[PDB]
C-alpha cells in the first residue's frame, strides 16, 4: 500500500496512522488548554463534549498505529484488513458530534434519541458490511448504512436547522456553518468505503487510510475549531 512502513512490521499505512495520532493529540491538548479558562456553564458543556471527540479518536489512532485490534476478513480468494478501533472510534464520536449540534439547536430528547439511534445503526451496519464474506453482503450493508446516514443528515438539515433559527443570528450562523461542513464531509465517508478496500477496491489501503485520516481530522479537530471559537456556545443549553 501507499505510505511507509514506519514500525517495520509490513504496514505502510502506519505512516498515516502516526500522523493522525499526532494531529488528534495536538487538537485534544489545544481544546483542553483553551477550556481551562472557561467559566460559563454552557460553554463548559460544549468544551466537555468537544474535547472527547479528538480525545477518543487519539486513543483509537494510537491503537491502530500499534496494530492493536487489527485482523483479516476472508472474501473468497482475498484477505481484507480491518482495524476494529476505527469503528469503535466512530461509534462514540459521531453521537458526540451530533450532541454538539443538538445542543446548539436546543431540540428535545426524543429528537436526540432518534438522531443518535440512527447514527449508531449506521456505524454498526457499516461494521457488519466490513466483516461480511461475500461481495453481495458487503454492498448490501453499505447501502443500508448509507440510507441511515441520509436520514441523519436530513434531520440536521430540516428539523434541527429550523429549531436553531429560532435562537437568533449567532446560533443559527454557527449551526449553519457546521451543518454545511457535516453534509459534505460525512458523505465523503461512504464514498471512500465503497471505492476502497472494503468495496470495489479501486484504491488500496494506503490511500484509503490517508484519506480517512484527513476526513477524521477535519470532521473532529476542524469542526471543534469552528464551534469553540463561536459566541454561540455561551447561550443557554438544555442537556437531554
Ligand atoms: C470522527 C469521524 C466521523 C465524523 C465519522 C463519520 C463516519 C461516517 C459518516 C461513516 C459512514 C459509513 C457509511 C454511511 C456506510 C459505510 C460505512 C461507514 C461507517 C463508513
Ligand atoms: C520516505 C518517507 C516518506 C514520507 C512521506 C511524507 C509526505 C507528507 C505527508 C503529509 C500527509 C498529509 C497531512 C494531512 C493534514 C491533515
Ligand atoms: C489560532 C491558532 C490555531 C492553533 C490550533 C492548533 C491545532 C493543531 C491541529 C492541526 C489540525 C488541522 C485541522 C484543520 C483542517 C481544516
Ligand atoms: C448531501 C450530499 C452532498 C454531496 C457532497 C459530495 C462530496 C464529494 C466527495
Ligand atoms: C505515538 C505517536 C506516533 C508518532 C508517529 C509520528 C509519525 C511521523
Ligand atoms: C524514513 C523516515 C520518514 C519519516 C516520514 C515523516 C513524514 C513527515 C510528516
Ligand atoms: C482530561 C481529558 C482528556 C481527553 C479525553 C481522553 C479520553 C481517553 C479515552
Ligand atoms: C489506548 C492506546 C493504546 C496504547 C498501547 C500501546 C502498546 C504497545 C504495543
Ligand atoms: C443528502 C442530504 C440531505 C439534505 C437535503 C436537503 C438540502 C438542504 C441543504
Ligand atoms: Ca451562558
Ligand atoms: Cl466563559
Ligand atoms: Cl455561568
Ligand atoms: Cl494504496
Ligand atoms: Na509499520
Amino acid at each position: 500500500q501507499a505510505g511507509y512502513d514506519l514500525l517495520g512490521d509490513g504496514r505502510p499505512e502506519t505512516l498515516w496512522l502516526g500522523i493522525g495520532t499526532l494531529l488528534m493529540l495536538i487538537g485534544t491538548f489545544y481544546f483542553l488548554v483553551r477550556g481551562w479558562g472557561v467559566t460559563d456553564k454552557d460553554a463548559r458543556e460544549y468544551y466537555a463534549v468537544t474535547i472527547l471527540v479528538p480525545g477518543i479518536a487519539s486513543a483509537a489512532y494510537l491503537s491502530m498505529f500499534f496494530g492493536i485490534g487489527l485482523t483479516e476478513v476472508t472474501v473468497g480468494g482475498e484477505m481484507l484488513d480491518i482495524y476494529y478501533a476505527r469503528y469503535a472510534d466512530w461509534l462514540f464520536t459521531t453521537p458526540l458530534l451530533l450532541l454538539d449540534l443538538a445542543l446548539l439547536a436546543k431540540v428535545d430528547r426524543v429528537t436526540i434519541g432518534t438522531l443518535v439511534g440512527v447514527d449508531a445503526l449506521m456505524i454498526v451496519t457499516g461494521l457488519i458490511g466490513a466483516l461480511s464474506h461475500t461481495a453481495i453482503a458487503r454492498y448490501s450493508w453499505w447501502l443500508f448504512s448509507t440510507i441511515c446516514m441520509i436520514v441523519v443528515l436530513y434531520f440536521l438539515a430540516t428539523s434541527l436547522r429550523s429549531a436553531a433559527k429560532e435562537r437568533g443570528p449567532e446560533v443559527a450562523s454557527t449551526f449553519n456553518t457546521l451543518t454545511a461542513l457535516v453534509l459534505v464531509l460525512w458523505t465523503a465517508y461512504p464514498i471512500l468505503w465503497i471505492i476502497g478496500t472494503e468495496g470495489a477496491g479501486v484504491v488500496g489501503l494506503g490511500i484509503e487510510t490517508l484519506l480517512f485520516m484527513v476526513l477524521d481530522v477535519t470532521a473532529k479537530v476542524g469542526f471543534g475549531f469552528i464551534l469553540l471559537r463561536s459566541r454561540a456556545i455561551l447561550g443557554d443549553t438544555e442537556a437531554p
